[PDB]
């Protein structure tokens, strides 16, 4: 019958439409993987000025959702024995020898517990090898490595950069030439080709100023991916079924499904952040709140790494000045969701859309 497709469209419309109006979002793409089949719902405008509509092939900036791609490359380096999570960071970059990175592990970098590396590189550090080198050489922890989580682009960005060094090639090259092709992603870019630029949505900020992300230190590792809802759902489907990939890449994906510690309701993996499922909307919003991004939290370390599978929701938010992304999946239900928008609108609102869709699918 037409009832299932009508019901899914009604459910997704009902979740999305009020949140778009309420947050003045110009364009938004949803992709859902349900019972092994993809479903796409596209809303509004990729560019207000030329009237280009959002489609499942429109490219959006996904911001820190990029960290899950970075984690997958590190997973590859790890499961290929080029590095280990307990290595000291300075083992992989001689410039860091003699610095405080002699006493910081790769796991600490990956999971934001190196001792207070900040949210962003300071404005004084430009996209320049020498400036980045000098920044890390001089940095000193605020508190003991392994004790407090402070969400940090320099932290996980260094993790990704060191993973690339361990493999003997630049990060960006490894992503384009190995990771994206291994995952079957042809609409996923760190540097959008000229021929694909017509697909790149405009981002919108205050007063609807146009905003596309500019160069920054370790931008590729931290926040550099542009992709379509269709490709990001393919990445979600790879996460739901790593066994469908060639074994080295299956192992790399599996490495991102391991939890190391908890903060509140959240279990931290490499890239992915996990919750028990079901959990309340308010709790999932709280785990994705501004204090979780901006404030340090003492960790509760697990006795051994924990498999992030079964009745769990794995997620990641991502933001740039002009864009707001959210991805969530439930391994034990073969369910995945992607929500990409061209405004940076509050995380709580992204989670509201997702939760309405997931709730509705449960009924
Ligand atoms: B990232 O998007 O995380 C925020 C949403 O959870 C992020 C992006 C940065 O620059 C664009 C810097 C830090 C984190
Ligand atoms: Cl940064």
């Amino acid at each position: 019958g037409e009832a299932p497709a009508d019901r899914l469209k009604a459910l997704v419309d009902a979740a999305v439409q009020p949140v778009m109006k309420a947050n003045d979002i110009p364009g938004l793409a949803v992709a859902i993987s349900l019972k092994g089949e993809p479903h796409y719902f596209s809303y509004g405008l990729a560019s207000k000025e030329d009237g280009r509509r959002v489609t499942p092939e429109t490219l959006f900036e996904i911001g820190s959702v990029s960290k899950t791609f970075t984690a997958t490359l590190a997973g590859y380096a790890l499961t290929q024995d080029k590095m280990r999570l307990d290595d000291r960071a300075s083992q992989h970059w001689p410039a860091l020898q003699g610095s405080r990175f002699d006493g910081i592990s790769l796991l600490d970098l990956a999971t934001y517990t190196a001792g207070g590396l900040p949210l962003q590189f300071p404005d004084s550090v430009q996209k320049d090898q020498a400036q980045i080198r000098d920044y890390y050489r001089q940095w000193q922890p605020t508190y003991a490595p392994g004790s407090q989580r402070l969400y940090s682009n320099p932290s996980i960005g260094l993790f990704g950069y060191l993973a690339a060094r361990s493999l003997g090639q630049p990060f960006e090259r490894l992503m384009e030439q190995q990771v994206f092709p291994a995952l079957g992603l042809e609409q996923t870019h760190l540097d959008v080709p000229e021929a694909a630029l017509a697909q790149y949505a405009q981002g919108y900020g205050k007063d609807d100023r146009p905003l596309r992300v500019g160069p920054g230190p370790l931008d590729a590792e931290g926040y550099g991916v542009k992709t379509s809802a269709a490709d990001l759902l393919r990445f979600v489907d790879a996460n739901l079924h790593p066994e469908r990939l060639d074994r080295p890449w299956a192992q790399a994906l599996d490495a991102t499904h391991r939890g190391y510690y908890k903060v509140g309701d959240m279990t931290q993996g490499l890239g992915w952040e996990a919750y028990d499922w079901p959990i309340s909307l308010k709790r999932l919003q709280a785990g994705n709140s501004t204090p979780m991004a901006l404030q340090p939290h003492r960790i509760a370390r697990l006795p051994a790494p924990q498999a992030l599978e079964g009745q769990r929701l794995l997620n990641k938010t991502g933001s740039t000045n002009g864009f707001g992304a959210y991805v969530a999946f439930v391994p034990g239900r073969d369910l995945g969701l992607v929500i990409l928008a061209n405004r940076n609108y509050p995380n709580a609102e992204r989670v509201k859309i997702a939760y309405a869709i997931l709730s509705g699918l449960e009924q």
